[PDB]
């Protein structure tokens, strides 16, 4: 049975179509997401999430957001390297490579790691073996990194059917190929990226009209920004910065997505970090314990919910299109769940947007409806 | 652009997949059916309606209902040879071949003249030339009588996509592969036959589950119950039997046919043959006008109504089902149009028959949607 | 307890309907008919067909296409008034009465009548006395005339559940409402009146974006058409002017229909009116017999088709929209099965129309299916 | 003028819902939750979280549950009112009442203040007066249950469209009437109560086939199996009976309830209660600390997810249905994401459950539909 992978720059997923219907499996953690990232310790090497729990204290051997250097040559890659604490160093090529401890691994071998995890648990789940799936990649994605990332899926041991575009998948798994002529808008946010899409679907053609986006905009931002409130609070109450300590650093940032999440079901939630530092002057062990309202948390994330208006404006205007002339918005990604974007979405094109299909596995499952088709199996 | 076509015994119909829905396509006489009949008249061959308007006239050149023998042999098909008023004599191989002024033709020939009027009417009527199609055949042909259908339409011209079934193709047409798992009861009466299949949609496969029919029931046999009314009434009234005239009975056939298809509109109509014969006494022209009121018909037709509860009760025998296992009763046939056939499937099997679709192009929309959907095209 | 019904009260013709098995079926009434027309003649007192067969002989007890002066004052139909054979004058009020033999009536009362029939007729299909509808009216109507053709059906005995606009049961019936977003031009052409509505389905609701259309542009003066040229042919052959006969009016009237309505499925009808005059030396009967062609048909009905340009030219203008703009044509309205008809559609937006469902049905059947939902019933 | 609404007024849990841009769109409260307990406590009178954070601390003036006793007459309630905290006395009729200090009340009181909150929170996220809604209830309501349903609504000022069951509102957001003829098993499993329903959605009705379940196996059970084993756990390592206090139990509950959510969607989760009681011989304060593994928490619901196959077995029992007869199953209820319960329905029934839409909102949404469409709204 053909799969569906969603191959993210935060996390990954995977789904398959079983009974006519798209189902998103379950990794060996009991989570229907798998974080891209991989970590080079003094051991067997950690892919997912054992991998980005220790991301803070190990910054040498973790890899993460490869993504933003599959298929591309160095000379335009530059800058976010820059921004990486791990080495990024150019290949006999022109080409990206991670060097870890003096090894050398490129991102096709980065991301087939977790591609190859994600197969694996999968195949456990499923009791069968998997070996053809269907990977999908931002629209804006070229050639080189189409197929570095059909690669990185060959590398892990796969038969790759087809490499689709994202917003695509996400218009298949919301069945808007099944409504004749439809204008669709993808709102595209996820861990660090935010993406909006201008899909012309009409008589079977998926014709791209518009890119644009944020490479710098998602859900980690937001994680961040509750990290200087708990760190800035922390400091002014005990004279400590937690950020100092990467310990400490680790389990603010675990603390603070949690939070994050909680707070998109409810108005108030408390962060408990017991045994956090200890008292400066009794050595004695500090306990952090705040509570933070959603109110707090929107102001805290503002500038964030300001910066999704411009891609949108942009992309309508590049398209030629009006908010009226949209037909349908759709919400990807697991960060369009913060009821905030939701509501920067309904103030940004006076439309209710579907949310029907969960936003962190929309692209997945779109993915395996195409792969369950170039299979022959049908939808409901 | 691919087309659908509906090779039936007595009308075809031919359909393009035009912007996602299929659009059935007038010949040249005008009309969105051609019917299934060559004539070999002392000069150019007649094929259509021309050659069925001379049918009684034209015993031997005439060649109707061709369809029975295609693809079968002689020794299996003895005895509807006695059953038609033209030459049919085996071949070289076993097989059937119409023997017409000496010369000889097969059903595949016959069939391919049938075919390559309604393509070349139908390139006109589009403006391009047609040279691929989908042609449909009853569900319980077999390989030598889809081959010989495939080869009917490579005589024609054709570049034959797919040989599907007409239930299939109907279900097609009514959209049923998009509703999840449904039982199909096909309840198709045309023109010379009554077939009725039990298909079992469900994750794409259209699982045939059982067949049966009447091979000798159909709108041809409540045309001769209006024409034996109608002759009956004029022996009756002047001594001359109209029946034994092959010009008057040409008439009565063609007027019979038409005062039955306004009793499906209405509740009244009137047959009026003008100079139909000569008076015996006086030689003075003799004008037929008689009403026919929908009552009467059917009290005419009563038998060929009770003979359909046979062909649906042995289908839901042979497939262990209940009418209230049943999901959905589709019609097909221009003779289910008849309010007193639609009252019998009611009554045969407790539910309201899906009419959407037009019952004499359903066959021919469902086989252009297989043929755009070969080609890529969509639906709506 | 009993089952809701969709009624289309229309200028020409009136249409019953019903959701069973959630299934749209049209009944049939009295006659046998699916459409019941829209008139009223005083003689007993006679409703639809009946009436509708002798209102040339009755010119003043007959009452026709009452649906002009619903809902309206006398001041604003004054020359619609001028217009018609049978009697219109201003009652007590600004209202508009219609005067035969100094009994006075209302559009209501006259509407009340037709609608009376459609329920008991419908009634004695079912099985039990309809109680609730669904009435539809056009698009332009105003509250007065939404308020008087509610209360025209509770005069008939009726709860009116609701008021919708014809183009909307028409999208309903086509389904529209289940494709997301989607621009429809609904093109209306019927007994006397041409319609065209432009509509935005999407957002929960059917926005009305244009409304287009022809008073005096219909089905019926393609009738005339046939009955002028008739009539003149009979005057050059035999000197005898049967349009100063209303007993050959009558027959004219009647019988350039049919030949219409046949010409919509073939190239070649004839009209047979036998004994239609006297001859004015001989005082011998004359018989009417011409063959009519759909071409000459079509050269009599040109000057109709070149009027259909402009309303559809001004309702996209009045929409700011481009032929290329509308998603979906659908066909509404009897006149629309003239071949002619729908390839005027074709060459003025470019793409062929929705005929999937019986142009004169399609109104009564999104009522039937606004009534069962209305009343917790669903479509199968 | 206004949006109507629906409600799922439910045993533990109330869900609101409005038809917003042709969408389902569930609407927080004014403690920004998506569900509303289905609790009332006496102290100002509290109504939702709030009296549910001090049910264990106020037993007698805290009402819980209501649905149990609402409709029916004390007689028959008799055992279930001995099973239950607060008062529950016999009214001057056969009724059902509760008494708290004296005070009595009704279960439609009681239901009536869980509604009125829903209205006035959500009529503040609209912007407008919600004033009419579409309230469900269990599909073995009689009408007395369904009368009172009403009647709790029109106390809390509104007027009740009407009282659809629970199963259909959940096919209906599911789309099923959109699929001909389904067979849906129905499995709920919500805070407290089991319920099976097996439906026939076809010929335009919702046919109830069969109905199972357990009242007292839920989502709370499971809360139960974790704070009582968190109580023998410190009892083991503290001797410090918990369960005895009130204010720890109550802790408890409130964290039982949290791992449990956490455990759904990962393999490990850790409570931490500090300050949760004192030693008995230092008179020191003690912290709960415990880490809670899906499997553990797996063997603690173990005898609750035995009975799942009782009910489910007797369904099909009392329909004559095979797992294989059933077209597709659905799960509601908030009980129903945890992933051993998943597993228990892919292996009692054969196919994988439908978990497409939240099984804690999909009934709200379907009420939410069925009121839009009642006014006039269709879905985008
Ligand atoms: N319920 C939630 N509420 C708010 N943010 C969430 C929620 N669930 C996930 N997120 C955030 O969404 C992001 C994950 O989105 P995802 O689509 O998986 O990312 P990517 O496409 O970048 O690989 C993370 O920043 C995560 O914290
Ligand atoms: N409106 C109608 N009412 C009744 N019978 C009709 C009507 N239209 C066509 N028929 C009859 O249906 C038959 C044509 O059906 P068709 O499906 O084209 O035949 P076949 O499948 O046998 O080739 C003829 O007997 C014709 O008289
Ligand atoms: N099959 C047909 N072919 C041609 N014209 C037709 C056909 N059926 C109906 N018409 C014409 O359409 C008109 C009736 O349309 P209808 O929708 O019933 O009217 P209205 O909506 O104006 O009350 C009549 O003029 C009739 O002759
Ligand atoms: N994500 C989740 N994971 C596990 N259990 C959950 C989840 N969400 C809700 N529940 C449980 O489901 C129950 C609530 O279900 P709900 O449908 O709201 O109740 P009801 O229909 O009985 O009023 C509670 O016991 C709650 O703990
Ligand atoms: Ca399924
Ligand atoms: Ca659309
Ligand atoms: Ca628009
Ligand atoms: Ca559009
Ligand atoms: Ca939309
Ligand atoms: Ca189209
Ligand atoms: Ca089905
Ligand atoms: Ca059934
Ligand atoms: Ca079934
Ligand atoms: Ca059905
Ligand atoms: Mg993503
Ligand atoms: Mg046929
Ligand atoms: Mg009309
Ligand atoms: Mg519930």
């Amino acid at each position: 049975k053909a799969v569906g992978i969603d191959l993210g720059t935060t996390n990954s997923v995977i789904a398959v179509l079983e009974g006519g219907k798209p189902v998103v499996l379950e990794n060996a953690e009991g989570e229907r997401v798998t974080p891209s990232v991989v970590a080079f310790r003094d051991g067997e090497t950690l892919v997912g999430r054992m991998a980005k729990r220790q991301a803070v204290l190990n910054p040498e051997g973790t890899i993460f957001e490869i993504k933003r250097f599959i298929g591309r040559r160095f000379e335009e890659v530059q800058e976010e390297a820059k921004r990486v604490p791990y080495k990024v160093v150019p290949g006999p090529d022109g080409g990206v490579r991670v060097e870890v401890k003096g090894k050398l691994y490129t991102p096709e071998e980065i991301s087939a790691m977790i591609l190859r995890k994600l197969v694996e648990d999968a195949s456990k789940k499923l009791g069968e073996k998997i070996t053809k799936a269907v990977i999908t990649v931002p629209a804006y994605f070229n050639n080189a990194q189409r197929e570095a990332t059909a690669n990185a899926g060959r590398i892990a041991g796969l038969e790759v059917l087809r490499i689709i575009n994202e917003p695509t998948a996400a218009a298949l798994a919301y069945g808007l190929d099944k409504k004749g002529n439809e204008t669709v808008l993808v709102f595209d946010l996820g861990g660090g990226t935010f993406d909006v899409t201008i899909l012309e679907i009409g008589e079977g053609v998926f014709e791209v009209k518009a890119t644009s986006g944020d490479t710098h905009l998602g859900g980690s931002d937001m994680d961040h920004a509750i990290v200087n409130w708990l760190a800035e609070e922390f400091k002014k109450e005990h004279g400590v910065d937690l950020k100092a300590d990467r310990q400490a650093l680790q389990r603010l940032i675990e603390a603070a997505e949690k939070a994050k999440i909680e707070l998109s079901s409810t108005l108030e939630t408390t962060i408990s970090l017991p045994f956090i530092a200890l008292d400066p002057a009794s050595k004695t062990p500090l306990h952090l314990e705040k509570k933070l309202t959603r109110a707090k948390f929107e102001e805290l994330i503002q500038p964030l919910l300001k910066r999704l208006r411009g891609p949108v404006e942009q992309a309508l205007k590049d398209a030629g299109l009006t908010p009226a002339q949209i037909d349908e918005v759709i919400l990807v990604g697991g960060a369009t769940r913060v009821p905030a974007v939701q509501q920067v979405v309904r103030e940004l094109l006076g439309k209710e947007p579907n949310r029907s299909v969960n936003p962190d596995e929309v692209v997945a499952m779109g993915a395996a409806i195409q792969a369950g088709v170039l299979m022959g199996e049908v939808r409901d």
